[PDB]
């Protein structure tokens, strides 16, 4: 009796002190690896606003808001997770028990309520392994191939997981029968307690002469498996435990979308016009990431919800975010003995696995490298790449993947000098002629000559902002390109109807660049974003913040001009068209008097969270709107972001017959809202209505669509030259005033 009495203490103590060395080892490797990385600056070093990021973390943690969106695993997920922390408390009865037999939580150790927790949890987590397992047998990488969300993860390491939590229950369950037996009316929850109380009734038949023996195994068992699944966990992929919580902490306010970060070498902003020697540009090795970046790194937990989003990935290209991930994490660690100085400095669409182990080779791989030259990432993977924020948007832990992807490309493109052969084209084309055409800047104001209303041109007609409210900006596609210049007029002739005030720079305008900053050459967005906000300021002079409002046509001068610009010191306030048409609507200027489909622009829906305001236009108009099956934030690209618009797609289907496709079946009128949107799809519906022997479906706008409804016959717009007439006339009367006054 006595021996099993001391036998509990004497295994239960040596065993946590001995693996608490082990598992404490490698927290600090863990650290000495995170905090290798290369410092951060933006946001203080993601330390700014500390008070709204603690309300985040807690949301997003203990509220599970970020995980739940998806049902069937978000919902198990949660009993698993909160069954951990209520579990934790019988690892203090388990651990105290040895001590004493007597030993309960002091203040609650037998309290009722307590017991129905812990055993209400015990099943829940049951639950949750069993629901996590069926969901890896029904979407088996092996049985569905790429289709699977768990293709290209390591399959081993998530069953050896799952199955130490079972133990634990089977452990803890065996402990709670055999505690029952031997301590009789001195065990802690005498009442309730169904789960506990539900095994003592199948073990009693053995009595308290076998029990005696079971509640010591089972005991040592209990802890014995916490302690090896401890070690387990820091070993393995389940290390989202921990950092889980801490990736909240610092992630990307209010998310990974939207601007493009400014560069920064070691803890300092480059200046372009007076980099550093020392300055790295882009990443081009593991140790450039950042401490936050080999945070990002270490907490995927491979769930696949990115990649099944992805347009590269669903159209046969090798891009996956989740991949991406894995194969720079698989790398972080692969690489760790070089980089923590330990050791002198020298599936197919996984790149990581081309070289493996530790050895000299690692420390040589190029990060971006075909097979070949044995690179982690792929360059068709780091090509193939749209921007769309479908990654970004899904990850439960805020991992930023388009961070990641366009810090390589702007290596490849700054400092390597490697880049497709189309985007050559596209940086010459944009450094000589300003736009990515290569079309002659006197022509940027031909849309207006094909007008028959009044469109003011600052500089040319009218001097100042002066009895203006908006400055519309058109862009190069919304000049130069033939269809994209339809829906320039169609804005220009509804804003004139509704009587807004606005005028245009013309041919002072040039190319924002955010194909040119997203191809990954911020030396050219630097160079036309700076002419472009020397530009604006000049027309703003005098002009109060608020007065400095801007209207415009694309997504990605919306997000350029009102999200990256700041970064250069503007503070201007842009409104996509659909946002100022849309309020116009909404206040009585405009009146409009089978179904219709909308494709949200991964920049304006997803990135700027503007989904109400283009469907309320299409409404107003008088069109039954037809949702796709994929909208709204989980809506599809069509191929046209992240530079992609310039290149070709050498790989698998093409993004735009892909969309394409899903919204002919919806409806055969398809509403856009950016320049590139409507020609990609309008180039696949050519496609896809050729294939498919139909009549194309027709791509419109929905400031065409608003258009259309509108009853003109009625309104008449201003007159070549009205606006001339009143700029002369403000300042003659002014100069007039001030020389018989002086
Ligand atoms: C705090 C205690 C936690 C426990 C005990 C725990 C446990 C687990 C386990 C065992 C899995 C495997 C699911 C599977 O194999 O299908 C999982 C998945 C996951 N966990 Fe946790 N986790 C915890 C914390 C967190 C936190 C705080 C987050 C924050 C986002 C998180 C995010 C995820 C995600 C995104 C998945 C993937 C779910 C899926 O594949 O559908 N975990 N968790
Ligand atoms: C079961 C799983 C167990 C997981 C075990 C491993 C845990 C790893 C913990 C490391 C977490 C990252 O820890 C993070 O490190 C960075 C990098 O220095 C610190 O960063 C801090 O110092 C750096 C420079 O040293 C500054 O640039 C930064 O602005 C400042 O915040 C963060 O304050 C800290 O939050
Ligand atoms: S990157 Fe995020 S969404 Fe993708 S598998 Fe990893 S944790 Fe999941
Ligand atoms: S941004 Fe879009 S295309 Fe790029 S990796 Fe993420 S999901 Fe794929």
């Amino acid at each position: 009796a006595h021996t099993l009495e001391v036998s509990r203490l004497i295994i239960g103590l040596l065993m946590t002190a001995i693996v608490l060395v082990f598992a404490a080892k490698r927290v600090l490797w863990l650290t000495k690896l995170i905090r290798s990385g290369q410092k951060t600056l933006d946001e203080n070093g993601r330390k700014n606003d500390l008070q709204k990021r603690i309300t985040t973390q807690i949301t997003e943690v203990f509220g599970q808001t970020r995980l739940l969106r998806w049902s069937v695993p978000g919902i198990a997920h949660f009993f698993t997770m909160w069954g951990f922390f209520v579990l934790a408390s019988v690892y203090l009865e388990a651990y105290g028990v040895l001590f004493d037999p007597e030993f309960h939580i002091p203040f609650i150790g037998r309290w009722p309520v307590l017991g129905f927790l812990q055993d209400f949890f015990a099943v829940a987590v049951l639950l949750g392994i069993i629901v996590f397992a069926i969901i890896r047998v029904v979407r088996e990488p092996k049985k569905i191939g790429r289709d699977s969300r768990f293709y290209g993860s390591h399959t081993g390491g998530a069953w050896e997981i799952l199955f130490m939590i079972f133990l634990v229950i089977a452990t803890y369950a065996l402990f709670r029968g055999a505690a029952v037996n031997t301590l009789g009316e001195r065990f802690p929850y005498q009442s309730g307690a169904f789960f506990s109380d539900f095994m003592a009734w199948i073990l009693r038949p053995l009595g308290a002469t076998a029990n005696m023996w079971i509640e010591t195994v089972a005991l040592m068992g209990h802890i014995g498996v916490m302690l090896v699944f401890l070690l387990i966990v820091l070993h393995s992929k389940h290390l989202h435990i921990g950092l889980a919580p801490i990736n909240v902490t610092f992630k990307r306010l209010p998310n990974g979308l939207g601007p493009l970060l400014p560069m920064e070498s070691n803890g300092e902003y480059i200046d372009f016009e007076d980099p550093a020697e020392d300055a790295v540009f882009g990443k081009g090795k593991i140790e450039d990431f950042t401490w936050k970046g080999y945070l990002d790194f270490t907490t995927c937990t491979e769930c696949g919800r990115c990649q099944s989003q992805c347009p590269a990935w669903n159209t046969g290209k090798p891009l996956s975010p989740k991949l991406v991930i894995m194969n720079l994490r698989d790398h972080m660690f692969a690489k760790a003995p070089y980089i923590l100085g330990e050791k002198p400095s020298p599936v197919p669409e996984s790149g990581f696995e081309r070289i493996l182990g530790s050895g000299p080779e690692q420390a040589l791989r190029p990060l971006v490298g075909t097979e070949e030259q044995g690179g982690v990432i792929d360059p068709d993977v780091l090509w193939s790449c749209t921007n769309c924020g479908a990654c970004v948007e899904q990850c439960p832990v805020d991992i930023e993947h388009i961070d990641h992807i366009v810090d390589m490309r702007r290596y490849q493109v700054m400092v390597e000098s490697e880049f497709p052969g189309e985007l050559g084209v596209l940086f010459k084309n944009l450094e000589t002629k300003g736009n990515p055409w290569g079309q002659n800047a006197k022509d940027r104001t031909n849309w207006i000559d094909e007008v028959d209303f009044d469109v003011p041109v600052y500089g040319e007609d009218v001097d100042s902002f002066d009895g203006f409210e908006y400055l519309f900006w058109v862009g190069c596609a919304g000049a130069y390109e033939d269809r994209a210049k339809k829906t320039t007029k169609a804005v220009a002739e509804l804003l004139a109807t509704a009587g807004v005030k606005f005028l245009v720079l013309g041919t002072g305008e040039t190319c924002t660049g955010d194909s040119a900053r997203r191809s990954g050459n911020e030396f050219l967005f630097q160079q036309l974003a700076a002419q472009n906000v020397e530009t604006i300021n000049e027309l703003f002079e005098g002009v109060e913040t608020v007065d400095r409002k801007i209207v415009v046509t694309c997504p990605h001068c919306f997000n350029t001009i009102g999200r990256e610009y700041p970064q250069l010191g503007a503070n201007y306030s842009v409104v996509h068209h659909t946002q100022l048409l849309n309020r116009l609507v909404r206040d009585k200027k405009l009146v409009p008097v089978q179904p219709v489909t909308y494709h949200d622009p991964c920049f304006l829906g997803r990135h700027n969270k503007v989904y109400e305001a283009p469907r309320e236009l299409v409404e107003a108009s008088g069109v039954t709107l037809k949702e796709m099956p994929r909208h709204a934030d989980r809506g599809l690209c069509c191929g046209a972001g992240g530079a992609r618009m310039w290149m070709e797609e050498h790989i698998g289907k093409r993004v735009n017959v892909e969309r394409t496709e899903e919204a002919m079946d919806t409806a055969s009128t398809i509403a856009t809202g950016c320049p590139f949107c409507r020609v990609m799809i309008t180039d696949g519906v050519d496609d896809v209505a050729a294939s498919r022997n139909v009549e194309k479906a027709e791509v419109l706008d929905v400031a065409q669509l608003l258009l259309n409804s509108l009853d003109t016959s009625k309104v008449t717009l201003p007159e070549k030259g009205t606006a001339a007439k009143e700029s002369e006339k403000r300042a003659a009367a002014r100069a007039e005033a001030e020389a018989k006054a002086e």
